[PDB]
């Protein structure tokens, strides 16, 4: 198979971005300084997050892709799993009608059937509920990650060549971005709470250009003055694309 | 049909083992001391070479080094003409010696892209140091992450067409065999020249990779900056997802 690159791709990238990545870190010992128990941290997640789309909303922040529960955390102990997978179910019971009437539009990304199936019914009905909603997009990546993402796409690529339905040099980014679950527009700019220096197998491909930003700063610490001082930083940064 | 919540180990993480390099912030290094515009070009690969040395030393087995990617086609005919000769040039003066400690060299890219005699020093550098036994030197030219995944697709969607595998069989273990750099990942990326982005170098590779950003423009980039990166490395602590 042969090779050209020097022919041309566009990149779905951009003042304002329109795009923001959310890695939503530092849960736990966020509850161990503050010397309470070991999952009241967690329990700030989706309160929190309802918070910053309301104040990306009114900046002209369209999208907001969020990481709730990654591949690699199925490691963890059945224990701190079953806890927090029920305890994502409750808080999204919760803060439902304060996302709904803000007409923010809910999607989320990862392997469902992998998940209890109350949260399974309870998300396909949130997506169904909010599906015509016209503000802010927030997508919830939740039993996601960036090799299961090109996986699949690898996949339902293989299967459609399979059926006659495209041929090895029809492969190129575009026909790539359609079929990943996390899609153009990319993420202009990442935040990552929790300190961390590391995108733990989060939007791979579609980070590819974005501009990151990480943060000291907790997440159930991370309000509106922080969610500014991260847009004015992304606001001072120049971005080339491998262009002069 | 998904599911993830099984199959949780595979992947390929004192020393970072795998470092990987994006040399970047070399035409302002000229610009800053008045010099002519591809003056900070003409040290990539000296430095490279010094940069390989001192890891040898310290015990690490790999570097991949970003040199040219997909995008910098769209800078000028006369920059990308000028910068294509120096790699040329500088490919043969260095990495030449008889010693046998010295670097191993592999390219990854479209070489098919580049100029004939680029191809043939390309060509007589992998040849002539096939059989030395220090560092792995990838030097990513004509290289990017979109190319990566795309050409690791279109050789499994290949396969497939001709009866070779089946799509049940395609994991990450089999997509990685397909990539151009695979496992082991990097350990630690240094991106050096001010920017906080990966602009499209190893998406796949470096899902668990920890990020140290520096503002020092490459050619400045020295042994003692080296040190100062692994020992930043070193007090990094490294979960993969998982807790306790
Ligand atoms: C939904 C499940 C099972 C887990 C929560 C995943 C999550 C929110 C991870 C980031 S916060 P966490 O890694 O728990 O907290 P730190 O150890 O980083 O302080
Ligand atoms: C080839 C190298 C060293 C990496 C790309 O750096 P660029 O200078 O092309 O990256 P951007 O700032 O355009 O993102
Ligand atoms: C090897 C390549 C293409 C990048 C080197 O630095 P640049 O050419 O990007 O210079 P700056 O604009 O970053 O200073
Ligand atoms: C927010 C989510 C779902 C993952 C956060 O990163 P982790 O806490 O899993 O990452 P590592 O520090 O283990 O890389
Ligand atoms: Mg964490
Ligand atoms: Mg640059």
């Amino acid at each position: 198979i042969s090779c050209s690159l020097n022919l041309t791709e566009k990149l779905c990238y951009e003042l304002m971005p329109k795009h923001i990545a959310l890695i939503m870190d530092g849960n736990r010992r966020w509850a161990k300084d503050k010397g309470l128990e070991v999952y009241e941290g967690h329990k700030h997640i989706i309160p929190k997050l309802k918070e910053i789309c309301d104040i990306s909303s009114k900046l002209g922040i369209q999208i907001i892709t969020a990481f709730a529960f990654s591949t690699e955390n199925w490691k963890r102990s059945k224990e701190e799993v079953d806890f927090l997978l029920s305890l994502f179910e409750r808080s999204l019971k919760t803060e439902f009608q304060n996302l709904a009437k803000n007409n923010v539009r809910i999607s989320i990304i990862g392997c469902k059937s992998d998940l209890p199936m109350t949260l399974q019914k309870c998300i396909a009905l949130t997506e169904e509920t909010t599906k015509g909603n016209k503000g802010l997009h927030l997508v919830i990546a939740l039993n996601y990650g960036g090799y299961y993402d090109i996986l699949q796409a690898t996949k339902s690529i293989v299967n459609k060549a399979m059926n006659g339905l495209l041929d090895v040099e029809d492969i190129n980014k575009n026909l790539f971005d359609q079929e990943l679950e996390s899609k153009c527009p990319n993420p202009d700019l990442l935040i990552r709470t929790g300190g961390e220096q590391r995108v733990s197998n989060f939007l791979l491909w579609q980070l590819a250009y974005t501009e990151f930003y990480f943060t000291n700063t907790l997440f159930p610490d991370f309000g509106e003055e922080d969610l500014k001082e991260a847009i004015m930083n992304f606001q001072q940064r120049h971005r080339r694309f491998g262009g002069h």
